[PDB]
């Protein structure tokens, strides 16, 4: 009478999944392909919708400790600011990925989910089997397919999709916060910092906590000096001239990666037993910061439908049918931004814009009104 | 088989006990002294403390609806900004009272609690029984004692007890915004606006919403002219010119009144099936802005301790051993923030300060880390 | 015994080479072609050198009543301030064309300098011979060629020279302040609004006295919208909304020109009893807001080197020797500077860049250091 | 046929008076009482009417090269700044005293006037004679008290007067800019930083050039701490802690003195052919920054009226009438600014304030109009 289920990838939609699905019940077995469990791309800030996952999820306290909610989310064009946002109160948290990660593998563990390293899914059937590449098969009342914008688990199967991988991508680190050497100013704000003249460069600035300070260096690949790795030093002094101390330690890593936009969009996000979650089924632009924040979401509202008393299959029909006109308007909206550069005017962060983020996934309603 | 609890007092600590205890399946009367069901003091803050009362009371989201989370909590001293706070994202929210009120009393409807005015408690028995003026003798499992700093439930049955009400006090009142007359600053931000020079005069300004703006003016009782209602306007626009639009429109408030500080320290809250809440048992200074926030804290823990299958007598005992630390803690620290005139230095909210605010009730554990 | 002098051209130049010969005995006939005398260009800046003219003229007095030092000449770049410049004390000051040639016109009048309208000056002897459209032939111990950028005294004699008429240009207006209208900010500032983005857009805000402003709104031949006349005021106000209110009135403008900017460089300024003076000579780029101190200084310096004893055509020669390097370097770093858009970057007001402000040419020596 | 001149004091009236007699063709004498020539005072203003008069002395040059003019004249209250004053480009200057002193002792030696020290003028006599304390006996055409507050010149003869000695002053030094330790900030400007609140203690912050900072410590004599020298560096930290750099050097000058104010006024500056500068006839509150600026007017334009062909008696007489109501009005109002506070209110450098400081001495009008 225990259900079980086969959990393919451990990142945040994965280990959301299999957190939220051993609390109910499940006998669950997370496999990730990785030689070990960790998680790529320096910071990412969540929202009261994610932070209302990580409650339900029993991991919130691991995450606030650590983490940081920025007095205002401010933005810059060309060195003047232009708006200052505070949301009307909407819960959000900045933090280091590894931060976020272990958090949430601490409490998978604490909760007994069987986590496999090395472990890759190459094919998942719809009955309710998945085939690692070690050959293994295993039978599952459930198989989720959190394995990433590369997923497996849908590719085997088949999934009419649109993917696309930008040309364009970003510089992402985590430096000191050398607060003290830049001297006057807000350092403890969310600054994106725009420029279009004399060169197409930006930086968003993210502090983490007190001591981690979270960068994305932003310029065209089309620029050979703003996209290299590691940093061109000069270059991004001579735009971001305050942020000379950070830039300076941001300079010396050797493991910066120029890294490209990716999303996925798919007529469906289920087959038979399996469930898509996260970059394998809505990969989107960063603009909104939501493409985790709605991985969470939707990886825990589907432990949510499983409890109706429904066939697997049905469950899952219903909790896309549920869950996905958010996402899909949160991954448009979060499109349009980007290619329009909205967030360069500043005071973007609409009622529209904040829809997703609004959504609290434990009760099933809007919250923090605009 | 259905227990009976009878409050007394239609505050907020008596509207959070009988929708806590009406939540839990008890049958619930609550009586009000006065002919309407209104809320005097003109505005209010909650805390993350009080907003989760009211998550766990279903009335989180018509409060959210207008009600207003400024940028940062400001403050000045002789005009010059001395502290801008955020409390790492700790929530807060300011509201008037009547939209506090207003959504505790339509809770309460909807769950069906019976609602009684003009129906003044003046005698309890620690065995079970409550006596109204009407001489209406009503039997129950539980009686709670939310009737204010005068409590006739507590008086009656007779508390050991310190109270104290202060010479000084202000003048509270809900204006219109005036934002665009306000012209250039932060006027969304909660300022609380300090002076010593020439003058001991303060205003504590907190928008609301959009709308309304709750002013507090404070001056001492032995000032004829700052202390004055309706208030004499030149010797406030004098002092704050730059919000004599506001001013203005205040001084037009015949209904203004200057209300004097006043605290309540008890030796124990219990008594066989009577439990005090409220400012009937830990009435506050204000400097820390958590009376009621302690206040709903203590009724909605009230009804946790009464679901553990304890008599009632124990289950009070209980309550009070677990939960009132938390509030002496508060009232103390408040008490010693008003005498020494701290939170004129800004800088203040503390991670002590904030301990009450922390709190979170609904799982018990303390949250926002400073 | 009395010495005559002949002057064509009734601009800065020519008034203070009449009043200056006036006040040291000479008899002066002033020509002017146009029917009325004015002053062209909406505002203009004088510094110490052509204050120093003024206090030498006996014209000063007049000049200071009525016009306006800013309490600092600011730069910005994209709406950002860049830079905020006093110049070590050195005076300064802005007012109205008219303002500046009415008190020159008043103080010739006063000293009696005979004053001709409709008086064209179109060829001039070396052996001091003036011939006007008139056909009337006037003798002379001197001639002043004071006739501008297009001069006929200079172009009769025939002298080698480069001359640059630019594509570019700008439309400057006196508009009302507007100062209520424009809200909070430093709006008695010099201010430089440099862009170019998202355009080449460029205002110079020039307050005159409480009553008037001098606009500089400069934008590119080629950009149709930004060069029209009158104003484009939908392009102006996209890039300068917080001047809006001054920009409606400008809009109302229908005298409104593009004017180009012109250059000379001559090898000499001198032929027998003619000296050239003023744009007839040196034209320059306005970028150190030195055309007319510089032609005030050289006429002023004239009548000094006429005191000597010398024969006039000696005295001229020296008179060239002596002050032309002051001129012919301003001229070439006000150029450099217009090329290279180096006002654009702020605390550009060098010590190098400011010498020929610093000259006193009552004392000959440089003032107020840097 | 040459006029003899003897000058009681080396400040700078009788400098000031030694230098325009000696220019204007008189045989000069001055005699300095003390063993030195020095100033002391640490830090002096001068405005217009000084310059001018450096310009008339021909010391301008030496006095310009090494001082200072701040970009604003700025007045806080309780650390807020109330005003920012450049009165519409009236030219003023901070210097050290020194550097003043040194300017005009140059220049008298350059001009050879006879300076002694140890010199000491004990009586005068005005049919024109001066007893030095050696017993010397010294015949002239003129004689100047510029001896100072406690003239002898004067009280040797018997002037009518009211002589004042406060019980308050101040502490005046000179430490390093220390510009870079004083971080963010306009740490060029004069900033007059008063308070009343929670101690009467002002700090007059005046940059000198950019090695040189004079500072004036203001605090009632009935203060023990304030008033001590030297400094008691805590009690000026705790107040002014933006400043602590700077006060750190302060309190290692053993030097400090706690100076009083002193006022003297006199029914008449003349008698025979003596006549009384500066201190000796005039010395008033420095509020309005114009001790210097009138004794150096006055002595100024004695040399003027001397030159008009009359007898020196006759010549003095009309000198004090002339010039005298520009003292008394500035003198007047400096004492009602000082007993006022007025200056603590910002924005009281009026025309009414600002009109000796208008006032030409080369021209004999007033410039610079407000
Ligand atoms: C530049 C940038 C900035 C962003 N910023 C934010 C932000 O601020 N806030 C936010 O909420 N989101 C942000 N996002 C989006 C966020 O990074 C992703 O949406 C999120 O990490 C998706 O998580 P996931 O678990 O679906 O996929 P992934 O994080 O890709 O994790 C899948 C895990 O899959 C494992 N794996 C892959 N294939 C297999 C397999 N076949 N079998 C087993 N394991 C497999 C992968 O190795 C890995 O361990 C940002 C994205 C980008 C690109
Ligand atoms: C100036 C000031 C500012 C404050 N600001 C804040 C703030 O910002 N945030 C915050 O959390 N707290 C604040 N407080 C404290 C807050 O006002 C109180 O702690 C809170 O209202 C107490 O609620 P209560 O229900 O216990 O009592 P009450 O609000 O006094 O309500 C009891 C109700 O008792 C009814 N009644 C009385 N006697 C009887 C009886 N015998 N029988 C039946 N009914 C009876 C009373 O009429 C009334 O309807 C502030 C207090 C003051 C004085
Ligand atoms: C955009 C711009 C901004 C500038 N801003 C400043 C500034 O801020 N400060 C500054 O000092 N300078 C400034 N200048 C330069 C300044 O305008 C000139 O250098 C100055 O006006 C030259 O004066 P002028 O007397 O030599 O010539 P003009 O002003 O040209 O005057 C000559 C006078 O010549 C009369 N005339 C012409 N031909 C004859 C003839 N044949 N016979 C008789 N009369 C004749 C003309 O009609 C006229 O009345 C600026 C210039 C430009 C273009
Ligand atoms: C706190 C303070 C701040 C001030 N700030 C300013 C300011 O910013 N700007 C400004 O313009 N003014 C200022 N003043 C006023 C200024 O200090 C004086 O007005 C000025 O120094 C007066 O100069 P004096 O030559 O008349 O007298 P003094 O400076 O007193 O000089 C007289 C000289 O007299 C010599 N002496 C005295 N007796 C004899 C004698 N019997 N025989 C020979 N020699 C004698 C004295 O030793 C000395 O060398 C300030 C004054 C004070 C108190
Ligand atoms: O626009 C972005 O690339 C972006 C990336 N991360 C967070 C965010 O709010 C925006
Ligand atoms: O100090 C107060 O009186 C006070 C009153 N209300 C809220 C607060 O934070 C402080
Ligand atoms: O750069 C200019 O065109 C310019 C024009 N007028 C004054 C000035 O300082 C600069
Ligand atoms: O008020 C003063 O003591 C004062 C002293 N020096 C200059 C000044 O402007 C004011």
């Amino acid at each position: 009478k225990t259900r079980r289920a086969e959990v393919a990838g451990g990142g945040f939609a994965g280990l959301t999944a299999a957190i939220a699905l051993k609390q109910n019940g499940w006998d669950v077995r997370l496999h990730e392909k990785s030689s070990e469990l960790r998680a790529f791309g320096a910071g990412i800030y969540l929202w009261h919708n994610g932070l209302r996952v990580l409650e339900g999820l029993g991991a919130l306290d691991d995450v606030l400790q650590g983490s940081h909610t920025p007095p205002t989310y401010e933005t810059w064009m060309h060195n003047k600011s232009v708006s200052k946002e505070t949301f009307n109160g909407l819960p959000w948290r900045i933090m280091t990925r590894s931060h976020l990660h272990d958090a949430l593998v601490n409490r998978a563990r604490a909760l007994g989910v069987d986590i496999s390293v090395n472990s890759e899914a190459v094919a998942a059937d719809p009955v309710g089997r998945l085939t690692l590449q070690t050959g293994e098969v295993l039978e599952a009342d459930l198989i989720v397919g959190a394995d990433g914008v590369g997923s497996k688990v849908r590719d085997s199967i088949g999934f009419k999709q649109d993917r696309w991988v930008s040309k364009d991508g970003l510089i992402r680190l985590i430096v000191p916060r050398m607060k003290k050497e830049l001297g006057h100013g807000e350092w403890d704000n969310t600054i994106d910092m725009w420029n279009f003249w004399p060169r197409v460069q930006r930086i968003l600035y993210s502090p983490c906590n007190e001591n981690e300070l979270y960068l994305g260096l932003m310029a065209p690949a089309a620029d050979p000096r703003g996209s290299s790795v590691p940093i061109d030093l000069e270059v991004w002094v001579e735009m971001f001239p305050f942020l000379e101390p950070c830039l300076i330690e941001a300079a010396k890593l050797k493991t910066a990666r120029y890294d490209k936009y990716e999303t996925t969009k798919l007529d469906s996000w289920t087959r038979g037993k399996v469930a898509l979650v996260g970059d394998a089924a809505h990969a989107m632009c960063p603009a909104l910061a939501q493409g985790a924040g709605c991985a969470m979401v939707n990886a825990f509202s589907l432990s949510q439908d499983l409890e109706e008393g429904s066939s697997v299959e049905d469950a899952l029909v219903a909790w896309e049918t549920r869950i996905r006109p958010i996402t899909d308007r949160c991954q448009a909206l979060s499109g349009d931004y980007a290619a329009n550069r909205s967030l360069s005017k500043g005071n973007m962060f609409t009622p529209a814009a904040l829809e997703a983020a609004r959504y609290d996934p434990l009760r099933r309603v809007y919250s923090w009104p605009q």
